[PDB]
Parts: structure tokens; sequence; C-alpha cells
């Protein structure tokens, strides 16, 4: 049934219309935080902020404000947090919020650098031996080891507070072969990737919401979180053929803008989740 409709869309060749009509309907909430101008260099993109209602809000005694929003799926029973690619000087924030949201897993879905510009920072330690201090929030952060696989590499971290010298197993879900420009040609791998995060009950009610990111923390955030919450409805509906994307696109996107930033990224989402409903 999806799968008659995406064929109608594909040979209609109406995916950019489809596309533009979703974000004409997409909700607009204030961003009054994010663009406070104190918060100016802890933006990645000044056209992508966190609404106020559901931004991430840090503990600490300092300036509370994350680029990172709370997409809670009421139907679907799941949450994420989408942020942005953490920079230089928000990256003992960002495993501030890891900590404070009691985050099991991180699912990064961008390279550090891509067709040779620099999309995110380098926030976790590549070497175990060259841990990384976060000396704003007192957090360390420490490689355990890594599975490297050919398109994508799960990592365990060791995240402690050194407040309470609490520690914590972080598990690196790192998508790295997202093609330069587009789409992937085919799911098999996005919905590879997808499975092992499950598997690992990082998208589980146990702990806190899984951290999405990728640069802006939208596009290929938005597909990630999209098609897995697709298909839980699938799973779950009586007649799983009544799931619509489109509207559980803009369900989502009152939690954070700009979730799926093409059509391609849109024609995308259905396919994986065509895709993934056969298993
Ligand atoms: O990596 C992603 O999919 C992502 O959300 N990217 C985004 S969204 C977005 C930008 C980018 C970027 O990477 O330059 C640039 C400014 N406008 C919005
Ligand atoms: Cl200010
Ligand atoms: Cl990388
Ligand atoms: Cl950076
Ligand atoms: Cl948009």
């Amino acid at each position: 049934e999806m799968e008659k409709e995406f064929e109608q869309i594909d040979k209609s060749g109406s995916w950019a219309a489809i596309y533009q009509d979703i974000r004409h309907e997409a909700s607009d909430f204030p961003c009054r935080v994010a663009k406070l101008p104190k918060n100016k260099n802890r933006n990645r993109y000044r056209d992508v902020s966190p609404f106020d209602h559901s931004r991430i809000k840090l503990h600490q005694e300092d300036n509370d404000y994350i680029n990172a929003s709370l997409i809670k799926m009421e139907e679907a029973q799941r949450s994420y947090i989408l942020t942005q690619g953490p920079l230089p000087n928000t990256c003992g924030h960002f495993w501030e919020m890891v900590w404070e949201q009691k985050s099991r897993g991180v699912v990064m879905l961008n390279r550090v650098m891509e067709k040779g510009s620099l999309k995110c920072a380098q926030y976790w330690p590549q070497k175990e031996e060259k841990e990384m201090i976060f000396e704003d929030t007192n957090l360390k952060l420490t490689l355990i080891s890594e599975d490297i696989k050919s398109y994508y590499t799960v990592r365990q971290l060791e995240l402690e507070n050194l407040t309470t010298q609490e520690t914590r197993e972080i598990l690196h879900f790192h998508y790295t072969t997202w093609p330069d420009f587009g789409v992937p040609e085919s799911p098999a791998s996005f919905l590879n990737f997808l499975f092992k995060v499950r598997e690992s009950g990082s998208l589980s009610g146990e702990h806190g919401p899984v951290v999405v990111h990728c640069s802006a923390g939208i596009g290929r955030s938005g597909t990630f979180c999209l098609a897995d919450t697709c298909l839980l409805l699938m799973d779950k509906r009586k007649d799983p053929s009544s799931v619509d994307i489109k509207k559980v696109l803009l369900e989502m996107r009152k939690f954070r803008m700009g979730l799926i930033q093409t059509a391609d990224q849109l024609r995308f989402s259905y396919l994986a989740v065509i895709e993934g409903a056969k298993f």
C-alpha cells in the first residue's frame, strides 16, 4: 500500500511538491533562547535552532543553553534528543547533556570532515591513551574500545563525572558512509545500522533518550528518527499501511524545525520504511 503510494509519487515525479507541502504545513514556535546574543557561539547554523518549548536545558550553574531538542513521539512511545554536531566550545555541554539526560547511546550520522569541510568537532577521543577532559562541565571521556565495520563503527566510551567519580558506558554508533551528495541509493546499510542501534538497547525506555546528531541535527538525523518511528508504528497498528509518513514527519517537526532537509531525504525515508517493514 505505502509501497504503491511510493510508486505513484515516483511516476508523477512529485517528491519536490510533497516535500514543499510539508515545509509549508510545518509548525512554527519561538526560539527566543537560541537567538539570545549570549548564545551566538553555541549555534553551528544560525538558521537551525531548537524551539523554546522542547529545548534541552543544561543543569549546572551556568548558561543552560545547548542546541538540542527533545522529540517525544507519544503513539510510538519513543523519545530522541536531536542535536547539532558539537562545536569546539560546546563539547563539554554535549557530554553534560548526555550525563544529565541519562542517555546510553549517541548516534552520529556524519563524518567530522565531509567533502573536505568540517561538519562537527572531534568530540570523542580517537585514542585510548589520550582521554578528553571537559573542565567546564567536569567530565572525563575515555575510549575503551571500538568495533570498526565497513560502513559504521561502534565505540565503547567511558564517561566519568569527575565530581562524583561515577562512570557510565556510552555506546557511540557512528554511521561513516553517508554519501557525499544525495542519499544512499539503497537503504540496506542504513537499516542494518538502525537495527544495530535497536539491538543495543540504546533506544529502550530503560534509560534516557538516545542522542542523535549529524551536522545540523535535522537532515540525516531526521531521516534516522523518522524511519525508526514509522517502523515502530507499523509493528504496532492493526492496519500497518495506515502509517502516514508525512503526518509523522509533521508531528516530529512540532519538536524541532526542519527535520528532513531535501526531497531526496524524504524519498529515502519512505524507501527505508518500506524496506525495513519487510524486515
Ligand atoms: O548533516 C546533516 O544532515 C544536516 O542536518 N545538515 C545541515 S542542515 C542545514 C545546514 C546543514 C549543513 O550540514 O551544512 C546549513 C544551513 N541550513 C540548514
Ligand atoms: Cl544575551
Ligand atoms: Cl569522522
Ligand atoms: Cl567544528
Ligand atoms: Cl525545512
